[PDB]
Protein backbone atom coordinates (compact mmCIF):
# COMPACT_ATOMS: atom_id res chain seq x y z
CA UNK A 1 0.00 0.00 0.00
CA UNK A 2 2.84 2.48 0.00
CA UNK A 3 3.31 1.68 -3.85
CA UNK A 4 0.09 4.23 -4.22
CA UNK A 5 0.90 7.20 -3.93
CA UNK A 6 0.03 11.04 -5.78
CA UNK A 7 2.26 13.64 -5.67
CA UNK A 8 4.97 11.82 -3.36
CA UNK A 9 2.13 11.54 -0.77
CA UNK A 10 1.00 8.38 0.49
CA UNK A 11 -2.82 8.07 0.24
CA UNK A 12 -4.99 5.14 1.14
CA UNK A 13 -6.98 3.52 -2.24
CA UNK A 14 -10.18 4.55 -3.01
CA UNK A 15 -11.06 1.08 -3.24
CA UNK A 16 -9.36 0.33 -0.68
CA UNK A 17 -12.47 1.44 1.53
CA UNK A 18 -14.39 -1.11 -0.45
CA UNK A 19 -12.70 -4.01 0.21
CA UNK A 20 -12.87 -3.28 3.67
CA UNK A 21 -16.58 -3.28 4.00
CA UNK A 22 -16.71 -5.96 1.42
CA UNK A 23 -14.54 -7.82 4.51
CA UNK A 24 -16.66 -6.69 7.83
CA UNK A 25 -20.16 -7.58 5.86
CA UNK A 26 -18.37 -10.97 5.36
CA UNK A 27 -17.65 -11.36 9.14
CA UNK A 28 -20.99 -9.46 9.78
CA UNK A 29 -22.58 -12.83 8.17
CA UNK A 30 -20.23 -15.67 8.73
CA UNK A 31 -18.91 -16.10 5.56
CA UNK A 32 -14.91 -15.92 3.90
CA UNK A 33 -15.29 -12.36 2.34
CA UNK A 34 -14.04 -14.34 -1.20
CA UNK A 35 -17.17 -16.34 -1.15
CA UNK A 36 -19.71 -12.91 -0.70
CA UNK A 37 -21.55 -11.02 -3.58
CA UNK A 38 -21.72 -7.98 -3.01
CA UNK A 39 -22.85 -4.41 -4.32
CA UNK A 40 -21.62 -1.26 -2.78
CA UNK A 41 -24.04 1.90 -3.71
CA UNK A 42 -23.13 5.85 -3.60
CA UNK A 43 -19.87 5.10 -1.96
CA UNK A 44 -18.81 8.31 -0.87
CA UNK A 45 -14.99 9.32 0.52
CA UNK A 46 -15.00 12.29 2.96
CA UNK A 47 -11.55 12.62 3.53
CA UNK A 48 -8.40 10.43 2.89
CA UNK A 49 -6.36 8.35 5.40
CA UNK A 50 -2.43 9.15 5.29
CA UNK A 51 -0.46 6.53 5.52
CA UNK A 52 3.02 6.15 6.42
CA UNK A 53 6.05 3.94 6.08
CA UNK A 54 6.93 1.78 8.82
CA UNK A 55 3.76 3.04 10.80
CA UNK A 56 0.74 1.44 12.11
CA UNK A 57 -2.58 2.92 11.20
CA UNK A 58 -6.25 2.05 12.57
CA UNK A 59 -9.76 2.38 10.85
CA UNK A 60 -12.99 0.81 12.30
CA UNK A 61 -15.75 0.21 9.84
CA UNK A 62 -18.96 -0.96 10.97
CA UNK A 63 -21.66 -2.32 8.85
CA UNK A 64 -25.62 -1.60 9.56
CA UNK A 65 -26.98 -5.43 9.80
CA UNK A 66 -29.94 -4.95 8.29
CA UNK A 67 -30.31 -2.52 5.65
CA UNK A 68 -26.60 -2.41 4.62
CA UNK A 69 -25.13 0.84 5.82
CA UNK A 70 -21.83 0.86 6.34
CA UNK A 71 -19.27 3.57 7.45
CA UNK A 72 -14.82 3.09 7.49
CA UNK A 73 -14.60 6.08 10.58
CA UNK A 74 -11.23 6.54 11.50
CA UNK A 75 -11.71 8.19 15.10
CA UNK A 76 -14.63 10.98 14.42
CA UNK A 77 -13.70 11.51 11.65
CA UNK A 78 -14.87 9.72 8.42
CA UNK A 79 -13.23 8.73 5.78
CA UNK A 80 -16.07 7.03 3.65
CA UNK A 81 -19.37 6.01 3.72
CA UNK A 82 -22.07 3.91 1.55
CA UNK B 1 -46.16 -1.80 28.92
CA UNK B 2 -49.41 -3.97 28.70
CA UNK B 3 -51.71 -1.85 29.49
CA UNK B 4 -51.48 -0.18 25.99
CA UNK B 5 -53.39 -2.29 23.37
CA UNK B 6 -55.37 -1.95 20.42
CA UNK B 7 -58.61 -4.00 20.16
CA UNK B 8 -56.53 -6.61 22.09
CA UNK B 9 -53.37 -6.80 20.47
CA UNK B 10 -50.86 -5.67 22.97
CA UNK B 11 -47.88 -3.36 20.78
CA UNK B 12 -45.25 -1.88 21.93
CA UNK B 13 -45.94 2.12 21.91
CA UNK B 14 -44.67 3.46 18.73
CA UNK B 15 -42.70 5.87 20.48
CA UNK B 16 -41.28 3.25 22.48
CA UNK B 17 -39.30 2.46 19.95
CA UNK B 18 -38.10 6.40 20.37
CA UNK B 19 -36.80 6.20 24.00
CA UNK B 20 -34.99 3.03 22.74
CA UNK B 21 -32.89 4.89 20.32
CA UNK B 22 -32.73 7.68 22.75
CA UNK B 23 -31.03 5.57 25.40
CA UNK B 24 -28.87 3.95 23.20
CA UNK B 25 -27.53 6.97 22.21
CA UNK B 26 -26.70 8.15 25.37
CA UNK B 27 -25.42 4.76 26.46
CA UNK B 28 -22.43 5.18 22.61
CA UNK B 29 -21.74 9.11 24.16
CA UNK B 30 -21.58 7.42 27.85
CA UNK B 31 -23.65 10.46 29.19
CA UNK B 32 -26.70 9.77 31.24
CA UNK B 33 -29.71 9.37 28.81
CA UNK B 34 -31.95 12.22 31.07
CA UNK B 35 -28.86 14.64 30.22
CA UNK B 36 -28.75 14.18 26.44
CA UNK B 37 -30.77 16.67 23.54
CA UNK B 38 -31.86 14.30 21.13
CA UNK B 39 -33.94 14.72 17.69
CA UNK B 40 -35.25 11.99 15.65
CA UNK B 41 -35.78 12.85 11.79
CA UNK B 42 -38.13 9.94 9.77
CA UNK B 43 -39.13 7.53 12.46
CA UNK B 44 -40.64 4.85 10.47
CA UNK B 45 -42.26 2.36 12.54
CA UNK B 46 -41.40 -0.41 9.98
CA UNK B 47 -43.88 -3.30 11.28
CA UNK B 48 -45.50 -3.95 14.93
CA UNK B 49 -44.11 -5.55 17.81
CA UNK B 50 -46.68 -7.88 19.56
CA UNK B 51 -45.27 -7.49 23.47
CA UNK B 52 -45.72 -11.17 25.30
CA UNK B 53 -47.26 -11.32 28.09
CA UNK B 54 -45.80 -12.36 30.95
CA UNK B 55 -42.77 -13.26 29.12
CA UNK B 56 -39.95 -11.29 27.98
CA UNK B 57 -39.20 -9.68 23.96
CA UNK B 58 -35.64 -8.59 22.92
CA UNK B 59 -35.08 -6.08 20.87
CA UNK B 60 -31.51 -4.82 19.68
CA UNK B 61 -31.15 -1.10 18.97
CA UNK B 62 -28.27 -0.10 16.73
CA UNK B 63 -26.86 3.83 16.00
CA UNK B 64 -24.61 4.76 13.86
CA UNK B 65 -21.86 7.12 15.49
CA UNK B 66 -21.57 9.51 13.75
CA UNK B 67 -24.28 10.01 10.79
CA UNK B 68 -26.98 8.77 13.38
CA UNK B 69 -29.01 6.30 11.45
CA UNK B 70 -30.81 4.28 13.95
CA UNK B 71 -32.54 1.14 14.35
CA UNK B 72 -34.38 -1.35 16.70
CA UNK B 73 -34.73 -4.63 15.41
CA UNK B 74 -35.44 -8.43 16.37
CA UNK B 75 -33.57 -11.02 14.85
CA UNK B 76 -33.81 -10.62 10.87
CA UNK B 77 -37.07 -8.39 11.06
CA UNK B 78 -37.05 -4.55 11.06
CA UNK B 79 -39.19 -2.91 14.00
CA UNK B 80 -37.81 0.83 13.55
CA UNK B 81 -35.57 3.04 11.54
CA UNK B 82 -34.35 6.46 11.61
P1 LIG C 1 -11.38 20.01 -0.45
O1 LIG C 1 -11.53 20.27 -1.92
O2 LIG C 1 -12.51 20.31 0.49
O3 LIG C 1 -10.93 18.49 -0.25
C1 LIG C 1 -11.89 17.40 -0.42
C2 LIG C 1 -11.10 16.10 -0.44
C3 LIG C 1 -10.23 16.03 0.82
C4 LIG C 1 -10.18 16.11 -1.66
C5 LIG C 1 -12.03 14.87 -0.49
O4 LIG C 1 -13.29 15.22 -1.05
C6 LIG C 1 -11.42 13.73 -1.28
O5 LIG C 1 -11.90 13.40 -2.36
N1 LIG C 1 -10.36 13.12 -0.75
C7 LIG C 1 -9.56 12.13 -1.45
C8 LIG C 1 -10.28 10.82 -1.68
C9 LIG C 1 -9.26 9.70 -1.78
O6 LIG C 1 -9.11 8.90 -0.86
N2 LIG C 1 -8.53 9.62 -2.90
C10 LIG C 1 -7.36 8.77 -3.03
C11 LIG C 1 -7.65 7.44 -3.69
S1 LIG C 1 -7.91 7.52 -5.48
C12 LIG C 1 -6.48 7.99 -6.29
C13 LIG C 1 -6.24 7.87 -7.79
O7 LIG C 1 -5.96 8.88 -5.70
P1 LIG D 1 -49.05 -4.32 5.70
O1 LIG D 1 -49.88 -3.42 4.82
O2 LIG D 1 -47.60 -4.55 5.38
O3 LIG D 1 -49.17 -3.81 7.22
C1 LIG D 1 -48.22 -2.85 7.73
C2 LIG D 1 -48.37 -2.81 9.25
C3 LIG D 1 -48.41 -4.25 9.78
C4 LIG D 1 -49.71 -2.14 9.59
C5 LIG D 1 -47.22 -2.04 9.91
O4 LIG D 1 -46.98 -0.83 9.21
C6 LIG D 1 -47.51 -1.76 11.37
O5 LIG D 1 -47.82 -2.68 12.12
N1 LIG D 1 -47.38 -0.51 11.80
C7 LIG D 1 -47.91 -0.09 13.09
C8 LIG D 1 -46.84 0.27 14.10
C9 LIG D 1 -47.53 0.59 15.41
O6 LIG D 1 -48.12 -0.29 16.03
N2 LIG D 1 -47.48 1.85 15.85
C10 LIG D 1 -48.28 2.35 16.95
C11 LIG D 1 -48.13 1.53 18.21
S1 LIG D 1 -49.71 0.84 18.75
C12 LIG D 1 -50.81 2.09 19.15
C13 LIG D 1 -51.12 3.41 18.45
O7 LIG D 1 -51.55 1.70 19.99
Amino acid sequence: LLEHAVDGRMLFPATGTLVLAWKTLAKLKGVEFEQLGVQMTNVQIHQALFLNPGGKTTVSVSVMPITGEFQVRDGESLISSG
